[PDB]
């Protein structure tokens, strides 16, 4: 294999630091970086301060598009070969949409950025789909029971037919943590919990992504809670909708409830953060990870809310040792965002054998 | 690195073999084999059917004991490079063993081991001890929290003074999947659970044990399980003293129950496979596997019990797809042995680097 290519999308790096950090001959790295070089794919310059050359990836040479597709909305990132933004957006869908009515604002989608390259005298190149549930990765399909009007539907396929570029179909969480891992740039092991609408978890170990045998990993959407009367999954409690729609019984907006002061509001976020744990545990005590980022609805409940979610993991853990909660601060969208790096590296790793 | 010896244990391999199945050079891998092959950690043999030479490890280059430790005995294993086993013993420990007395048992089966090596010219080269709970496997200390007489103790460094070899100390479930992975050949990714005292599991995945950042992994033992009164761990509810201490109260001796063919043996087996596979549905949920192999204690409920668990895990399944669910039918002691196994890596890895 390659993926010196892996190593030069992490940060600009030398022959010779490949060579001893990779291990290979100064002559396999040398004749590697020719093909690189001549593709268009990677550009050799003088480092700001005898002198050295490093190899960077060539922002001109990949134009790649990441979607996220959620019940209400579908949002979109295009980036260059450096990963840099060069437009991102968002267009909601009305209630209820049908397989048809979402796959046109997907096309819409789609036929923006393809012709927003055409326009610059490029091209979009490739492209990957986030979605939630579970995913035939291989055949690109979103296996998803739950009603999603894009199930058991050949997605890439009708895709990759409709444009003429490559295309892939990714679980949302697994493209979040993606997003956080290449915008943070990080290279440890960490959980990235999807919440709102889904929950989920994309989980990292030693900067890849963790993958399943059965298109998923990380579902702690299904983990078993007793709610007092019956049980009921995590997924079920956790749901923004859920939440809000009983914050209208309460009486609260849906923030005020805190600003409100009121002992039925903090006992509510107990009891949701209380239930969070137990899925976040799960993570902790079989994973073995010490890492945790939070994503999306849960933002919104602010670092009150984080506290007792912190306390709860720190109580019932199996024996006393540090475990970092943190919320996300990437900028949206960041799961459109992880899945154009994703569809980066896939194009990229794809156009270098051949 | 090197571990072209990892796959020389695997089975007889080829230089060809390696080069190309590895990926390296004929001279890389004719230079290190002529290192192995001079240390006489290897031997080179035409096969048995223009012919060809295979390496494997040579049997006579190392011998060592693994050990598993529970509350109530303490079982060790003494192989050979080839792994074969040499013999394998058990000593019961009294009920409520201090520190000294736990350790003089040890000490015993050490001194016993070291001795019968060199009655017969050889020596014991190292060992690895198997313990319950979270472990700090680069210090080599239990730091199991639970009241065990071997906790918080520098074990590893205490008997790597008083024998002059090398000590590990492991993960108990985690050896057992080891053992499992030797025993069987296998390269895949499976979960084997203990069971009986105590219950966890070790995690393979293509092969490699799975390592967790705070010396556990796999723990779920740890998962909370609401019986209808209060919450409990579901380790306290499978533990093996508490189920025929159970049957104590239900008349029955500890198999005769299922041969009585009563609705409540059956509605008790049933709670219990109910509550093991909330864990079960854990790991499969969380690491995305297929696989599960089942030892100790519940072996001793036979298919019957094996058929609820299966039904119990295809009914909550995230999706339809196919889950294979087996016990160990490993001779005993399985523990013991895959900590054997361990330490012969670890001994062969660390003798080579130098
Ligand atoms: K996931
Ligand atoms: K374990």
């Amino acid at each position: 294999i390659s993926r010196i290519l892996k190593r030069i999308m992490k940060s600009p790096v030398s022959r010779v630091e490949l060579a001893e950090e990779l291990g290979l001959t100064k002559t396999t790295v040398g004749e590697i970086a020719k093909i690189f070089l001549e593709k268009g794919i990677v550009v050799e310059e003088k480092d700001s301060p005898r002198p050295t050359k490093s190899l960077k990836i060539s922002p001109n040479c990949a134009y790649v598009l990441g979607i996220e597709v959620t019940r209400d909305e579908i949002a979109a990132c295009l980036i260059d070969a450096s990963m840099n933004i060069l437009a991102h957006e968002a267009h909601p869908l009305p209630s209820q949409s049908d397989r048809e009515e979402t796959l046109n604002v997907m096309y819409r989608i789609i036929d923006r950025a393809k012709d927003m390259m055409e326009k610059l005298g490029s091209k979009l190149s490739a492209l990957t789909v986030a979605a939630p549930g579970p995913i035939d990765t291989e055949r690109g399909i979103i296996i998803d029971p739950r009603n999603f009007p894009l199930s058991q539907i050949p997605l890439a396929n009708l895709l990759k037919e409709k444009y003429g570029i490559e295309v892939w179909v990714e679980n949302d969480a697994d493209m979040g943590a993606v997003g956080e891992k290449w915008y943070t740039k990080r290279d440890d092991s960490f959980a990235w919990i999807l919440t709102g609408k889904g929950i989920g978890a994309g989980i990292i170990i030693d900067g890849e992504l963790y993958r399943g045998e059965n298109g998923y990993a990380g579902e702690i959407g299904y983990t078993r809670v007793f709610n007092g009367n019956e049980y009921v999954f995590l997924e079920d409690v956790c749901n923004e909708n859920v939440v809000l729609k009983h914050v209208l019984s309460m009486g609260f907006s849906l923030a005020e409830a805190r600003d409100s002061g009121d002992v039925r509001v903090k006992e509510y976020f107990d009891d949701i953060a209380r239930y969070f744990s137990i899925g976040l545990l799960n993570l902790i005590h079989l994973f073995g990870i010490s890492k945790i980022v939070i994503g999306g609805f849960f933002k919104e409940l602010g670092e009150n809310f984080l506290k007792k979610i912190k306390i709860e993991v720190e109580t019932h853990l199996l024996y006393k040792h540090s475990v970092d909660m943190s919320f996300s601060k990437v900028q949206e969208p960041v799961i459109a965002f992880g899945a154009a790096v994703h569809a980066l590296e896939n194009y990229l790793e794809r156009v270098t054998t051949s």
